[PDB]
């Protein structure tokens, strides 16, 4: 068993409804939903460029993640070129507390895209526990935009024995860390 | 209506931790308190070191990986002088891997338990979230007379309970230290 699998932004598996963002681009043609790796329509850009904006997923169920995906886009009706260049995750499993990923105690900037095409993988140090995911973009070259792709495996769909040792395994690693 | 609990003793009273589970920093020299005799309700002194001091240690190898939930210490009479011990106050230090140790916290500083105020009631300390681990020492920081404990450990087996539950509880503790990471 491994916990890698694509979690169904590319397969459709993850619905239209389940993603959403802070904002979108006015013209309604870089909605969240074209936010899909390897999606030929756009791809989803905010109403603004800024380090406040995010795409969000509702994985719904309980889920281990253990690695992002990430494109930027080509404009269909410009043709221009867009990328995030570096971008924060934060995570939430009750909906009201958010856990920006972490680095130790500092937060973790992950390294994205130096283009709009090509998918840049980025694996967890170890796999985080989760229900919703927000891409936060801290750079990019032109302006925002983002396709996705999510990895990892759902907390109740694991062979228990995998699952419970994944878990403990994690909060034995915290507890090392209070050492 | 089976309800399962994470409450359970974990065998000092009864036996399941075997003697060989139990062990100490030191031992008082008469030989007359061992670890073995730290055991909840025995009637046989209890667990003395060697010198009385917040340096020594009770050691319980639990094993299997375990969920501690609660504590329960006793102090001693002697048999031999029916003189009373007891650990007034204590500090509690786990480890899952055997080699790192983590000292309990409130906050930013170590837990200090309240324990006993005779050598033979009870007192209980439930801890405010079940703790993963695999080896329990008790540290007595204060004490009368000298040091003396009976032991007894609550909380539940990760391999013994049911598989949803245990899978819960591990997602809740991992959940609530996210938390605190805001």
């Amino acid at each position: 068993f491994q916990c890698n699998v694509p979690l169904g932004m590319e397969s459709g598996r993850i619905a239209n409804e389940q993603i959403s963002a802070s904002s979108t681009y006015s013209d309604g043609r870089w909605t969240p939903q074209q936010s899909r790796l390897h999606g030929d329509d756009n791809g989803w850009t905010p109403n603004l460029d800024s380090n406040k904006e995010y795409l969000q997923v509702d994985l719904r169920f309980l889920t281990m993640l253990t690695a992002i995906a990430t494109q930027g886009a080509i404009s269909r009706e410009t043709q221009n070129g867009y990328y995030v260049k570096s971008y924060k995750l934060e995570v939430s499993t009750n909906g009201e507390d958010w856990m920006v990923y972490r680095h130790g105690k500092n937060h973790k900037v992950f390294q994205a895209n130096n283009d709009a095409t090509e998918v840049v993988l980025n694996k967890l140090h170890a796999p985080l526990l989760t229900r919703f995911v927000r891409i936060r973009p801290q750079t990019w070259h032109s302006g925002i935009a983002l396709r996705l792709e999510l990895f990892g495996c759902r907390v109740t769909d694991a062979p228990c024995s995998n699952m419970l040792g994944m878990l403990s395994g994690l909060i034995a690693d915290s507890q090392i860390s209070a050492s």
